[PDB]
């Protein structure tokens, strides 16, 4: 499949993998916001549960451009349950807690995970000389940065 | 209070059956619209803001519910019967306290009642379907399936308390 | 119940007062918002759906007028007083007749119970600003507006016969 | 016409019972959607404004509902048959009056024809279940709630004449 | 967690494991949706790329609706990556496939597999005693088969 | 000067501001008569008749603005004072003692047909004196009157 | 049927001739309209998605030309005629196939009636502003101008293979 | 007759109707105003004038509307039409023959702190009748017109 | 370049003479709405942000009539003519100043430009309908009156200087 | 500074007095918004979310009321004083900590705070009643509902620890 | 062509480098924009509506992007050049072929052009940093995020035929 | 003040310096908003009303950037230091002139004081990367785009006199 788009071919090859890298361990932490949202109990129950929803709809808008991108350059973009059980960084989510604390926990070890190699990302994809996929990470970034520190907010102080 | 002539071909009997448990229905669910209210306006402690807005969410659909239910007893040729004496007679709510104010208070008397409540609603299904009216008996699947909801968004705050 | 301490700085017997005031106009509103579908499920007539959906911005605007002096009443220290027992030992209007379907028999039954709480509320505002409170004045004189203009509403249709 | 494959797997003996009461009842949905329109524009007499613009709502619905039946005889692999001559065949309406003006005569007319359209869909509820096809019988379901709801804003206008 | 939920404890748990059979299954078909979406080339490129969004908003709102079920009947709502991946009846979506022709045959086997399994969901739920579940699977139902109809028209005839 | 590019020749021009007030003060008129019978009219079609008036009133505003707009844009001035209407309205004074709704809208049927028989002949003046643009602004004003007026005279033509 | 009075003054011999020229209109349209549906449930073939929404949008706008011209022949104290018979009697449009599937064979049945319609309705201008009725010959040059751009549609789809 | 059972007082009614036409005679005419002016105006300003006209108009329109439905829910008509308009208006004929923006704009200056300063009174007349209710009309009209009569004075106020 | 084929029975010849009348009027429209942006940009002075946000409404409406005429031409069978080399031939209007700022500069420069093809578009109206093409003739009614309404926002703003 | 002539006829010794009252209470509501900011980052706690987003709509109604105070300065002929300066040499708050991060910390400073300003405005209707401009007192009045219902939201999650 | 003062204080030498590479960028943005436009109208074949719909949207990205450049050339300084006659002498792209109908035709057309243009953006944004100027980069950066992906969706259409 | 844990991993060193750099334009940014609304109230003069709205919009654009760059502060573990003081005490802009009324004299206090948020705003980008932060450089490279068009649209009021 041909495209006219000139970026250098090792540019293309290397930003395709950080790309695909990213998306798998996204599409994982935007399944976990959604399985802690259902199953998250105790006394700030709706704010959060109501909060995870917005995260969820962020990580689907950046896991689709992250993909989308990877096309953009030629690439396959790898998002099925496969491929993101094969890429994922993050480890599997615990399906036996309900405390809200618990959830909180769990979610901030992922989210920082997540905002920090999208982090690196940004980097990495401005080094290979691709400004246009790095400004797509620095939108992510963004928005996994503020959404990490919503999290750690509640448990920063107990009162 | 007189039978009302339509040409909807509903049995008589069916008409009759459904009527009253459509009228029984609205009772409690007026009742628990004032109840959700009353509980809004009073809730005092640390999440008031969250569990305060969240209840008008639940009075809406309350008032969706209420008129959907006694539109239908109007459409089966009945009479809907709504009104302060109707609902004082009717309603199978125990009167709300007036004086409790913690969130974790109003907490507990809103889950006594909306399990109530989800609860006729659903036995309310089985009844509108046996009368041999699915159409009632989808009017009560529709309200039923945001009493079960609600019922569970207000006892996830008290089920773990961290 | 009891009172509940506040920074709010209107005087202790003023706010004493004005809560008597809000929640005696709170109960007679459920009331007559009660009457408002009671009224717009079972009317019958020529004029059938202008009427029926006339009813239901009437009734918004009165959930929102109970609201807002609900919430007063908690502003100034107080407990808002809604519930079905509540509303039921003071209320102002009488029963509302269940027996009733023409639609003139409910502009009827309507005008009555809406010029009572009209009248009411009008009273309200005065009491409320010779106790000390313009704020809680604003709110009545709102509802005020309201009330006013649906009365005429509802007059308007009787007023002539063509 | 002819049938198309699909990996949808409710029985074929199913889907041929269904895609008949599907296409019967879209024959008289459309009739009824020509006929809401027929007396939209030619009602004449004092309540005109509002009995001309709640046809225009319930045309929509109609439109709504008919499109959801025919794209469900084509899900099963069926031909939705919804053009003028496989109306004209399979209607169940009788002609509407295209001599009537007094909207009393249109409401009268009106009432015979959603009464028959009401009727048959509330049968479709229960031969599609009957079928095993409970999807199905849910989008009857839906339409249900819509005419007999429309069924009584009709009736309504005429069960009182004040 | 207690529940004043009164369905029958034996109907709470048949039908929990029903839905969160179900879920699995469409949390998979919304990863498979997006899958496509981002790969699929040819022709017919931007009407199926946008069709395919709005389904997996359609499959977005569904899979909300079943898990929120299973936790209002008491249980856990599992989907998080390693409960799809362990409970999920679709085959892996090939990431090898590029034309729009390709993709519409994995995706109407798929797509064919979840409405028929939903479809299933209904009886055995309104079988249990539990006519609200059956609603929830029921209102699926009705998008599920029409955007099989949808899929499958495009393959149906040939122009 | 009201000095144009605008290439319509000078006598059209003169000629189309000339039609273009005339209808604009009957228009404003009617305006001002339709909320004066939407306050006051009482009788059991109160609410239905109430909110419909002021859909017309919505729809005379924006075509009295378009007429006067189309004056200036020929190098005339727009006259939509109190003065100006009563110097050249041509429609009578509208009763300010009835009340009951058959007889607002009596009155209102007269008003309507008249003024939407002016905007019916401003048409066919304007194009005639060779300006089909200031012609369809009238062609659009007259669909709405003309449905208005319809809606007006069928609450009347049957009894029932 | 009978004529009623209104003081519109277009001449009464123009009002008769355009009112039949407005009633023929109507029939095809809405026959046109019901066609569009057809063709839209039961495309088959690999532009199925953009074929199918466009025929949507093309039938709400036949829907809102039809009413236009309805509501004229009503204005200028006809009857409207829009009933399925009016329709089957008055339509200048061949009955519509109800076994073909292929998209290239609805895309050439709707560009035949398309093309009909738009010329109809081309012809109908010009006799409108002939009878002296410029305010009818707008109604028909909006209905024009968005015939002519949905016939466009159509035939750009077939008139280049690729 | 306009029997109603609202209970403020007859002759509270009565005292209170009068200064509710009085009224909506001067701002029916300065919304007419309004729009002469809107149509007319030329100069470097244009636009942004131009425009700010329609709010202030849309504004009379909701005041004068409130202003009348209050007349008739005290029992009385409200007067609207064009001729109760001539008859009660309070303001000076709009000249017809004025075109720069500094001229409207100080002949609209007249006639909005004109009819500003009758709803100032208005208020204080009408809460002294013991109507409170009309009272918070007229104070949601003050505010609208004292904001309007600023947005006009500021443009004159300086001269860069 | 090459004719196309349509059911549209517009006579040869008038499809001829009036696609010519289209390209040449689309050519000066996408000039000027080019010239519409160079000016907004470009503009510094006194009442810079007004006269910078009208621009973009005037371009808005260019660039709805311009795509309005150019899908005429295609409907009639023709070529739409619209890329920079075909506005280069065949624009009527100058070349527009590079080295123009101040506002009443700009004005000047656009009100040439803006008369000019108010009054191409003026003389289309008549030309259209000559040729017996009434709904292309709409088309430039359509767009007469937005050009000339701006026309006269612009010379407003320079008629008076006070 | 300079006073400017305006026709308004509020008479001048009350426009003076009306000036101090509003310019007074602008920089208290100017302080206020920047606190509520101030908290709203710098929250730490199990009821961040709720808190930190009902903070914002606070300082949405803070900008509001202050830029109605401001406007009614210059409306009677004043100098509104709403900059830094201003600010800093006429609020009446204490100076924010920046040291606390606790959510019971940041709504015990807001409500102090709140408190203040909420009686600073209702002693600000009467003041201005008394000098005989109404208009003015109620842009203090509206300002007073939203100040007394978000004091008693802050109030209402201490009140009660459960 | 004269210089502008501002205190923007990006220096002399990066503002005019940087004006260079905006309005060389904006003269192929602008030829594209006309470009897009020209395909939009004159494309015929089996996708029509599809191709034809998102056209518009490449074209209101190609709009918006072409506003943010010219704007910038001015921020810094520079003067626009947008003008017909500067697009001519500035724009890279080859002329438009006006005799090509196909999809495929255009679509291959279009895909030239829009790799070109991407791939100036791309360049753009480097140039634009190591001139010293980030924000400019960034305008740079959002119009190539839209042009990758709009040549993807263009390309995508003919990668594969099926 | 203190240092908050955050399992963000951007270096300490680098932390601290972007929490300096954002903590430094907040503070001027608050006050740009402050000055903004000064000198809106406060204009006079031929060129009031779109000046005064323009000013709205720029209001509504530094609070959104000075709420980006706090809420990155807290991001980062540090403390938003928006309060009266801290914005007194960091703030880089001279104090705004009370005294003036005429709008030149306002454009030239604005131009000079957005002139020098957009100066810092601009060195804050290279800053923050040179700290190895682009996501704060991000933040702060949005935040000049909006600073310098607000720029540019202040100074093209005053570069041309007509
Ligand atoms: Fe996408
Ligand atoms: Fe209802
Ligand atoms: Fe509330
Ligand atoms: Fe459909
Ligand atoms: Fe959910
Ligand atoms: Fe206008
Ligand atoms: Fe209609
Ligand atoms: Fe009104
Ligand atoms: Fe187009
Ligand atoms: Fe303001
Ligand atoms: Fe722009
Ligand atoms: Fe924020």
């Amino acid at each position: 499949h041909k495209t006219k788009n000139d970026l250098p071919s090792n540019a293309k090859s290397t930003v395709i993998g950080i790309l695909n890298e990213s998306l798998a361990s996204v599409i994982d932490l935007a399944l976990v916001t959604k399985q802690a949202h259902w199953n998250l109990k105790g006394p700030q129950f709706i704010a959060v549960h109501e909060l995870l929803d917005t995260f969820r709809t962020q990580l689907d808008n950046h896991g689709d451009t992250i993909a989308e991108r990877v096309v953009q350059l030629g690439g396959t973009a790898l998002g099925s349950l496969q491929a993101v059980s094969s890429t994922t960084k993050l480890k599997a989510y615990p399906t036996d807690i309900y405390k809200i604390h618990d959830h909180l926990d769990a979610l901030i070890e992922r989210y920082g995970e997540v905002a920090n190699m999208i982090r690196k990302a940004i980097d990495d994809s401005d080094e290979a000389g691709d400004p246009t996929t790095a400004d797509i990470f620095t939108a992510a970034s963004r928005d996994l940065d503020k959404s990490l520190w919503f999290l750690e907010a509640h448990v920063q102080e107990k009162s």
